[PDB]
C-alpha cells in the first residue's frame, strides 16, 4: 500500500475538496465521523486506535470564512485540527499577493503540516492539488506549494484538479492574469493536471440536471463525481492507474503537454422519474460527446495521444470489447501518428455512488475516459486572448507589481504560454 496527500488550496479547492471527501466516505461506507463499520481506501485514510478512518488531506486558506464552514460543518469530526490551515487575509484575486506577499507567511506552515501527514505515510506516492486557476490564494499559493514540494520531495509525483475560469460562473477580470501566471510557474511542477472549465459544468447542470442556474453545491457534486472516477483506481483495487506514476506513462507522453481532457457518463436527472439504464455501448459514445467534457472544445478538429477508459458498475469485459470495435469504425478517432492507436480499459465493478438528495440520478453503471487531444488547446487560446486585451493596455499590472512582482514575469509567463500552443500545434499533422 502506498498514501496519497489531497491539497485544497483557495475557496475553490476547499469547497469541492469537502465535495468530494464527502463522495468518498459514501463510496467506502465512512461516516462522517469517522467511524467504518466494514487497503486500497487506506491510500486516501489514515486509521487511529478508535477505528476512526481520518482523511489523508489538508486544508489551506489566505482567510477562514471557507474552512470555518468545515471546522462546522457535517465533516467537523472526520478533519484533526492540524489538517484546517486559514490566514487572517486573503490575496484579493491577486496572484502576486497570493505568491509572494501573503503566501511568504503561511508557506512554512503549510509544508510543516503536510510534513505531519508524510511521516505516517509507510511510502508516500505523492500529491493532489485542487485549486481555481482565478483566485489569488488558488494561483498564487499554490504555485509557490508546488514549487516547494518539488524541493522537499523530488521523487514524488504531483496531480493538480485546476478550475478553468468561466464569466458564467462568478468570475474575476483578473482571472485571465492569475491563469497564465499560474499555470507558468506550476507548469514544470506538475506531472498531470486535469482542468474542469466552469462554463462546462454549468451547461451540464442546466442541460442534464435541468438547474437553471446552478450553484456551487451543485457544481462541486458534480466536479466530484468526475473527480472520484478518476481517483476510484488509487482507492479500490484497479489494475490501470493503481499509482500516481501510471498517470503520466499513460496520458502524458512530453511532459509539458500534460493536460488530459475529462469526459464523463451519463449525467442523469434525479428528478427524471422514469429512465432507461444506459448499455456499455451507449455510454462509451457519449464519452465522444464534446456536450460531456469537462472542458469546452472539439477533438474531432484535433489529434489523441493517450485515451483510458475508467468504468464503474456492471460492466463485462465483452460489452466494452465490443463497443470499442464498434466505435473505431462509425467515430473519427485520429491518433498522432507516433502513438498506438488504442485504450486502455479500467473497470471498477461497484457501481457510481451518489449524494442522498443531489441532483443526481443513481446509475448501472457509468464511464470517464481520459484523453490526452490537443484540442484542449483551445482552452489555452481563449485565456491567451484575454490575456492580450488587457495587458496590451497593462491594465490591473500596477496591482501585480505592488505585490513586488516584476513586469518581466507577465512576458515571461505569456511567452511560455504563447510555447505551449506551439507546442499543440506541432503534435497535430
Ligand atoms: N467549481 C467551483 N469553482 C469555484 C468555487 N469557488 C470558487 N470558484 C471559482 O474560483 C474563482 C475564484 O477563485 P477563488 O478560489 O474563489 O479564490 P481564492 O482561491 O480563495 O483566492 P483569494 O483571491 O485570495 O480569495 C472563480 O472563477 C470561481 O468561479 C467552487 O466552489 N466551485
Ligand atoms: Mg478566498
Amino acid at each position: 500500500m502506498r498514501e496519497c496527500i489531497s491539497i485544497h488550496v483557495g475557496q475553490a479547492g476547499v469547497q469541492i475538496g469537502n465535495a468530494c471527501w464527502e463522495l468518498y466516505c459514501l463510496e467506502h461506507g465512512i461516516q462522517p465521523d469517522g467511524q467504518m463499520p466494514s487497503d486500497s481506501f487506506n491510500t486516501f485514510f489514515s486509521e487511529t486506535g478508535a477505528g476512526k478512518h481520518v482523511p489523508r488531506a489538508v486544508f489551506v486558506d489566505l482567510e477562514p470564512t471557507v474552512i470555518d464552514e468545515v471546522r462546522t460543518g457535517t465533516y467537523r469530526q472526520l478533519f484533526h485540527p492540524e489538517q484546517l490551515i486559514t490566514g487572517k487575509e486573503d490575496a484579493a484575486n491577486n496572484y502576486a499577493r497570493g505568491h509572494y506577499t501573503i503566501g511568504k507567511e503561511i508557506i512554512d506552515l503549510v509544508l510543516d503540516r503536510i510534513r505531519k501527514l508524510a511521516d505516517q505515510c509507510t511510502g508516500l506516492q505523492g500529491f493532489l492539488v485542487f485549486h481555481s486557476f482565478g483566485g489569488g490564494t488558488g494561483s498564487g499559493f499554490t504555485s509557490l506549494l508546488m514549487e516547494r514540494l518539488s524541493v522537499d520531495y523530488g521523487k514524488k509525483s504531483k496531480l493538480e484538479f485546476s478550475i478553468y475560469p468561466a464569466p458564467q460562473v462568478s468570475t474575476a477580470v483578473v482571472e485571465p492574469y492569475n491563469s497564465i501566471l499560474t499555470t507558468h510557474t506550476t507548469l514544470e511542477h506538475s506531472d498531470c493536471a486535469f482542468m474542469v472549465d466552469n462554463e462546462a459544468i454549468y451547461d451540464i447542470c442546466r442541460r442534464n440536471l435541468d438547474i437553471e442556474r446552478p450553484t456551487y453545491t451543485n457544481l462541486n457534486r458534480l466536479i466530484s463525481q468526475i473527480v472520484s472516477s478518476i481517483t476510484a483506481s488509487l482507492r479500490f483495487d484497479g489494475a490501470l492507474n493503481v499509482d500516481l506514476t501510471e498517470f503520466q506513462t499513460n496520458l502524458v507522453p512530453y511532459p509539458r503537454i500534460h493536460f488530459p481532457l475529462a469526459t464523463y457518463a451519463p449525467v442523469i436527472s434525479a428528478e427524471k422519474a422514469y429512465h432507461e439504464q444506459l448499455s456499455v455501448a451507449e455510454i462509451t459514445n457519449a464519452c465522444f460527446e464534446p456536450a460531456n467534457q469537462m472542458v469546452k472544445c472539439d477533438p474531432r478538429h484535433g489529434k489523441y495521444m493517450a485515451c483510458c477508459l475508467l468504468y464503474r458498475g456492471d460492466v463485462v469485459p465483452k460489452d466494452v470489447n465490443a463497443a470499442i470495435a464498434t466505435i473505431k469504425t462509425k467515430r473519427s478517432i485520429q491518433f498522432v501518428d507516433w502513438c498506438p492507436t488504442g485504450f486502455k480499459v479500467g473497470i471498477n465493478y461497484q457501481p457510481p455512488t451518489v449524494v442522498p438528495g443531489g441532483d443526481l440520478a443513481k446509475v448501472q453503471r457509468a464511464v470517464c475516459m481520459l484523453s490526452n487531444t490537443t484540442a484542449i488547446a483551445e482552452a489555452w487560446a481563449r485565456l491567451d486572448h484575454k490575456f492580450d486585451l488587457m495587458y496590451a493596455k497593462r491594465a490591473f499590472v500596477h496591482w501585480y507589481v505592488g505585490e513586488g512582482m516584476e513586469e518581466g514575469e507577465f512576458s515571461e509567463a505569456r511567452e511560455d504560454m504563447a510555447a505551449l500552443e506551439k507546442d499543440y500545434e506541432e503534435v497535430g499533422v
